[PDB]
């Protein structure tokens, strides 16, 4: 599925990420945009052999299994494959484990480069929430 962005806003704020160990709205929709453009089934090969899933593109060396990355942890507990659902559950649920882990947000390479310092709150302006 490809979310709008307000949207996906929306959808985040349910499962519970506004403002989730002190990142707003807008960052987490910020790193989406720029992972995944929106697409929960965007899918990435890295060259070390490990693969991003869905729309924060969630890597298989540590956080899910996928059965083809070898000597990988699955700390999140879940098929990679769950990663590409329409419901974003098991990708918001893995992404609190992440940014709970020690370096915040600095985890995604696209928000540290491309989101972090900027205005984010653009992200959801307009937006009914
Ligand atoms: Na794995």
């Amino acid at each position: 599925k490809v979310f709008g962005r307000c949207e996906l806003a929306a959808a985040m704020k349910r499962h519970g990420l506004d403002n989730y160990r002190g990142y707003s709205l807008g960052n987490w929709v910020c790193a989406a945009k720029f992972e995944s453009n929106f697409n929960t089934q965007a899918t990435n090969r890295n060259t070390d052999g490990s693969t991003d899933y869905g729309i924060l593109q969630i890597n298989s060396r540590w956080w899910c299994n996928d059965g083809r990355t070898p000597g990988s942890r699955n700390l999140c507990n879940i098929p990679c494959s769950a990663l590409l659902s329409s419901d974003i559950t098991a990708s918001v649920n893995c992404a609190k484990k992440i940014v709970s882990d020690g370096n915040g947000m600095n985890a995604w390479v696209a928000w540290r480069n491309r989101c972090k310092g900027t205005d984010v709150q653009a992200w959801i302006r307009g937006c009914r929430l």
